[PDB]
């Protein structure tokens, strides 16, 4: 780097040199006498009236002894240097070197400096050395070539050099030029040029000789041909330009939309703790236009951070901070087409982030189960087949359990509907501020007095103390969370308590010093017919292994077919098959290891083997011989060609006798017209059979209005009115009163979005999901079910005496209760 | 007259104090001026990017052709003078449309937002709470009508939602979605007046023929 040394002193000259030139005129007064070194100093005056001008004062300037040297020696290390880059680089041209305007202005302003040793008189010669700042201007654009010490700023700081030069010019030339008429100071000069430049034109102070008046004119006409270029180049560097603190997070996705980008942020910044945070958004493609509209709004604007770029791109991982992020969420797109081209975009992303910064939590969302082993690496991973499937087939068996789980992973307040006059509105927008929360059991204040006591014990009298639901714990001495460990489990203070409640102990210090305000068995305090085994063929790696109902003998291929007889049966149609119970219908697009996990739930061995329901599964693809082989063990599954929007395929898979109706079925520029050709088809089912009940998931949770719509309907018509006003005071839970998403007929998978942002400030959400879906099955933990409760149990007023029966006889928690109302129409 | 560089000079600093706060605060001027400037000149380029008794008018896109057959029957009578036309169409806008929107005969009654119906936002921005009515029009040029008619379906229901208290007027393209809007005031099928005027027209000649001219608002000075 010693070639930017040469060139930095070489700059540091350049500057002194002209500096020296302004010592110089400020101790060279003319008035004490102007001549030619020596004898004939003579004194001069100007005369307005006589045209004539004397050039002796402009020729000849008093520089003192020591001055003459110091520039001299100065103009010999400058011509020195400026030569020996000459020589030094030739660059296959010796010729073209003084045409380039440098060389000229160089020798001109050097070159007499060394010819005034040769003759004593004209050592006091005046040399326009302020014409050589101008050099160190073209010195300095050399040096951001090479070192930094901000792309647009060097052009910024360098219009601003050409700016000084020609004030600095302006300042040194008109006062030199009117040292013979009216005698201009430096600082009245410089006051003279910097309003000249400016086009103020004051005139109180203006060249009153030709020269002078020649010097302006053709020094305006430099200012306005040198500062267009850079104005010029100060353009090109914007036109290209347009196309912070600690403690951020980075969203890596493929393409991100305004859904996607408010579901993030509404849960992100639900919390306190993470308000100091700013995100920064890694997506390849251009930001999109609604995304804009949303990041101008200034609380949004210092907040999120876009980067186009790839986290395959090291250099993009670099831009993003990534070796500095608290975290990371690798999100599928679900949009795409090919689900399994774009689970493997996102298993590379979790492996460039996880090779660029192993030390940064990942936090993947998987949409094939088949490739959810590839990223089991990360932190915390969610697979929405498996989750979309389970919440599907729970709403046959409990219902309304997708509705129940979404209420829990979004982060509310309870505030919703407290003002609507219906009692219903009230207490299910109360209800819904419920979230799942740990605590160490020696620190919480709700079950430190249950020490030694059984978990059912604690659970039950918790909930009748303050209302919370213990539903499950975590021993320290293992990293498994088990839901209900029943009543033989005795509780320690390392345990761990998973707790359903409105607020957080630590943020319900309030009820605690309420509680301070106001200062049936009783539970114990201490404790063909099919075979029951795991399903031989798992269809993935991964695939949490549970105890099913099986059949004794594989059934064939033939067998699991509705539509075409075989040997073994030559029925064609569910009636001549003549089930016992009433069917479940799946209309899916194509069988895979999503739909294998919709029946794994329903012939769970705890799962009452009278109370089967025969799944029917109305496909349009023919399904391949892995999903067959994967699903020929279990008892009454079935498969047939056709969809929703068939009716005689519908009749064909039974129907007229079928309880449950689940459409999975899969389809646009416009986003939230994804939804169109499912919501219509489940309409018109909604209009032939009213009395079915069909679930559905839709993409967007904005299009759950849509479901079931009773267009002549005051009700359903009222209820958008109280949508808007939760979505004005900025609920994030606004689809939460409409009919179908409250009785568990849609859910989005959206929600899974905001379970795996959760995970961010709670590591168990996903954990606790999967144990209540099934998805994971660890050895002691319980199940979700539901019971229900009719008229012979009614003596049970009060549903904390049903809590103190269900502790006091079987030691099950009930989480909460799904309520029917009459709402004729 | 320092600002504005007209520099009369009548008044000029006297004293070397005054005049270099002249040149400070020169310099000071035309370097947070341009600041000023180029945050205007980065609002103004993003964003390039009235009256009662207004109707929407809510199609996926609009051409020239599906604009001034509107324009034309919509603004043939006296009374619908005063009303002015909001098209809410998620779709740029076209350069054809454009052009005709300039023509300061529509440019003060037709104004065009770019969104859906199925956002409530784009529905406020449109007043529709207010509008007197909504013309919901199918896209004929789609290859796929089954799609389509979705789409219309979806926004007759969008608008009900949002504006019960609204007359809707939906186009229907196949009869089989004809009766999911038909709670909607006023639903035209396509494909229902298309055949049947056809199959008149081999009963009795020129009936598509006759039928066009009665619904046509027209003075008989032709
Ligand atoms: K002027
Ligand atoms: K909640
Ligand atoms: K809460
Ligand atoms: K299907
Ligand atoms: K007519
Ligand atoms: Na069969
Ligand atoms: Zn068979």
């Amino acid at each position: 780097r010693s070639s930017l040394r040469i060139r930095l002193f070489n700059f540091s000259l350049k500057l002194l040199t002209c500096l020296l030139y302004i010592v110089r005129v400020l101790l060279d007064d003319p008035a004490l006498g102007i001549g030619c070194w020596g004898c004939p100093k003579q004194n001069y005056s100007f005369n307005d009236s006589s045209s004539e001008i004397n050039w002796a004062p402009i020729l000849w300037v008093e520089r003192k002894m020591t001055l003459w040297a110091i520039q001299v020696i100065v103009a010999i290390i400058s011509f020195l240097e400026t030569m020996l880059l000459i020589y030094l680089s030739y660059k296959g041209n010796i010729w073209e070197q003084i045409f380039r305007v440098s060389f000229v202005l160089e020798m001109i302003n050097t070159l007499p400096f060394i010819i005034t040793i040769f003759w004593p008189p004209l050592r006091n010669l005046f040399i326009p050395v302020f014409l050589n700042c101008w050099l160190a201007k073209h010195a300095l654009e050399n040096m951001i070539n090479d070192f930094h010490r901000s792309a647009m700023f060097n052009q910024v700081l360098i219009l601003f050099c050409t700016l000084l030069c020609l004030v600095f010019t302006g300042t040194c030339g008109i006062q030199h030029l009117e040292r013979a008429g009216e005698n201009l100071s430096l600082l009245t000069s410089f006051y003279f040029c910097i309003v000249t430049f400016s086009t103020v034109g004051y005139g109180d102070v203006t060249p009153k000789i030709w020269p002078s008046q020649l010097l302006v004119v053709i020094m305006i006409c430099v200012a306005l041909v040198v500062l267009p270029l850079q104005f010029e180049e100060l353009v090109y560097l914007w036109m290209e330009r347009q196309k912070q603190t600690e403690k951020h997070v980075v969203l890596c996705v493929s393409s991100l939309k305004i859904d996607l980008l408010m579901d993030f942020l509404n849960e992100f910044y639900a919390h306190p703790r993470l308000q100091d945070y700013y995100v920064v958004i890694l997506c390849p493609t251009e930001m999109d236009v609604q995304v804009r509209r949303v990041l101008q709004i200034p609380l949004w604007s210092q907040r999120v951070i876009y980067l186009q770029g790839s986290a395959l791109k090291d250099q993009d991982l670099m831009r993003a901070k990534m070796d500095n992020g608290e975290a990371c969420f690798i999100l599928s797109s679900r949009n795409e087409v090919d689900r399994t081209a774009a689970d493997h975009q996102t298993i590379l992303r979790a492996w460039a982030v996880k090779d660029f910064a192993p030390n940064c939590p990942l936090y993947v969302q998987i949409l094939k189960p088949e490739n959810k082993f590839h990223v089991k690496f990360a932190d915390h991973v969610v697979c929405e087949e498996e989750c979309k499937y389970a919440m599907l087939a729970l709403n046959c068996i409990c219902p309304a359990t997708s509705t129940l789980i979404t209420l829990l992973v979004h982060t509310s307040r309870g505030q919703e509907g407290q003002e609507s006059p219906e009692q219903w509105q009230r207490m299910y927008g109360r209800c819904s501020g419920n979230e799942v929360y740990h605590i160490r059991m020696g620190d919480s204040k709700f079950f430190r007095e249950y020490e030694g006591k059984s978990f059912t014990y604690a659970a039950f009298h918790a909930h009748k103390k303050y209302g919370v639901c213990l539903i499950g714990l975590k021993r320290e001495d293992n990293k498994s969370i088990l839901l209900n460990p029943g009543p033989r489990h005795i509780l320690a203070a390392s345990d761990t308590c998973f707790y359903i409640n409105i607020t957080k102990e630590e943020n319900s210090a309030f009820i605690f010093k309420q509680e301070e305000k106001r200062k049936i068995a009783p539970v114990l305090e201490l404790a063909v017919e099919y075979v029951k085994g795991y399903p031989p063929n798992s269809p993935y790696i991964g695939s949490s292994p549970t105890l099913c109902h099986l059949l004794p003998v594989k059934a064939p291929f033939c067998c699991l077919r509705l539509d075409k007889g075989c040997k073994h049966n030559s029925y064609e149609d569910a009636k001549a098959y003549g089930f016992k119970n009433k069917l479940i219908i799946v209309s899916a697009e194509t069988a895979g290891n999503g739909l294998y996990n919709f029946i794994v739930p329903l012939r769970a061995y705890y799962r009452s083997r009278k109370e089967l329901n025969p799944i029917v599964l109305l496909l349009d693809n023919k399904p391949d011989h892995h999903f067959l082989e994967a699903i020929c063990c279990f008892p009454m599954v079935y498969y047939m060609e056709g969809s929703v929007d068939n009716l005689d395929s519908l009749l064909q898979c039974g129907i007229i006798y079928a309880d449950n109706l689940v459409v999975v079925d899969k389809e646009a520029e416009e986003d939230y017209m994804a939804d169109a050709k499912t919501i219509v088809n489940v309409q018109t089912m909604f209009r032939l059979f009213p009395s079915l009940s069909i679930t559905t998931e839709l993409t967007h949770p904005s299009n759950m209005r849509f479901m079931q719509f009773r267009a002549k309907d005051s009700y359903s018509l009222a209820l958008s009115k109280l949508e808007k006003r939760e979505r004005e005071n900025g609920s994030n839970l606004a689809f939460m009163f409409r009919l179908p998403f409250a009785a568990g007929r849609v859910f989005s998978i959206s929600m899974l979005d905001t379970l795996l942002y959760q995970s961010f400030v709670k590591d168990y959400m996903i954990t606790i999901t999967r144990l209540l879906l099934g998805l994971d099955t660890t050895p002691g933990s319980g199940y979700l079910c539901a019971m229900k409760i009719t008229e012979g149990d009614l003596w049970i007023r009060t549903y904390g005496r049903l809590f103190q029966k269900l502790c006091s006889s079987s030691a099950e928690i009930p989480i909460g209760i799904y309520r029917t109302e009459s709402h004729v129409f």
